[PDB]
């Protein structure tokens, strides 16, 4: 029967393969940024890498849905399709700064569900500067979720199980009291 | 252990079997009823079986919670050990009508959970004046927080199980997070 709307689901860590685990009905957001690409990383999957000129070109041309100064560097969810696929009922996934999530929640409350990635210690936490991880971490109050990472297995099961029950929200769903006036009907 | 157990009032409703198999964190919630027992069932488990006046008589001292009539005759969900419960992150299940679920709804919004089971057509409701009163009933899933279609018994459990352990996880439900997150991840 029923049809759900897509979530934005928008993800915060400090620590910084979760969402590599949780990917394998949504699709990944590639992000834009102006830092170098670290060995391994590739143009398109990683980030699209570009320099400051371009990034401020790109968000001034209406291509950037929002950005972030975050560590030195510019980073940005790209507009394209995002909406769109919210309408189609495609999740899409964010992996960004406390900054960006909050933007989200702000602009886009509705198809938005976040959730903070909570290092089990701080001792752990500087095993994987910490400042600015304590101060992103102090933002994990306005998140609607939170889960300890202890292993990166288990915290992709949650994410994955937090998303499965939000696709049931009854507000996600769309044509609700149609159907229910179309199949449940009340007679008289 | 850094983030503490999370107790939900887990509130099942459908058209007046899914109850138990999700009990086989939550403990089963017994209501009293002025109905009479039918074959196989038996005080203190299926119901408490009371007559009229003693269940008024229960509403009067305080014992019961929520009461609403269905179908002639009265429900209600015992006070005893549900907020005690919660506080000891033990979750409980209530089985019960659209009106027991406005009422928690309303009296205890941020510690419920509601969900709301549709049967998968009329037909379906029918072979288990009467079709008009399921109706009336299933109008009110657009206020529940979940609904879920039951096409099949141990697939909606696990729908069930799942919605129940992402609500867990809400950062809303731990409570001292922000003295927890200055104590173990203090900027400095
Ligand atoms: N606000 C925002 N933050 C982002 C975006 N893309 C990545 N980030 C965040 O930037 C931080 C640095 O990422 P890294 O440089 O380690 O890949 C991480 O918190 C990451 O989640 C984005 O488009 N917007
Ligand atoms: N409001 C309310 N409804 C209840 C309570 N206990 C059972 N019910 C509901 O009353 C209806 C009839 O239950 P039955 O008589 O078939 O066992 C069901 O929808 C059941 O969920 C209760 O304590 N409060």
């Amino acid at each position: 029967m029923l049809k759900s709307v897509g979530v934005i689901l928008v993800l915060s860590s400090p620590s910084g393969t979760v969402a590599n685990k949780l990917l394998e009905n949504i699709v990944k957001s590639v992000s834009v940024t102006t830092r170098a690409a670290r060995k391994g990383e590739k143009e398109g999957k990683d980030y699209y890498f570009v320099d400051r000129e371009e990034f401020l070109r790109l968000c001034s041309n209406g291509e950037i849905i929002e950005h972030a100064e975050v560590f030195g560097n510019f980073y940005g969810v790209p507009r394209k399709n995002l909406e769109d696929n919210v309408d189609k009922g495609v999740s899409t996934l964010l992996v960004i700064d406390w900054q960006g999530a909050f933007k989200f929640m702000e602009m886009m409350r509705e198809h938005v569900v976040s959730i903070f990635i909570m290092p089990p210690s701080m001792e752990e936490l500087r095993r994987r500067r910490l400042k600015g991880a304590a101060f992103e971490i102090s933002h994990c109050e306005a998140y609607d979720y939170v889960i300890v990472n202890e292993d990166i297995e288990e915290t992709a099961d949650r994410i994955s199980n937090i998303l499965r029950a939000e696709q049931m929200k009854t507000c996600r769903q769309v044509g609700l009291r149609e159907l229910l006036e179309s199949r449940f009907p009340i007679e008289d």
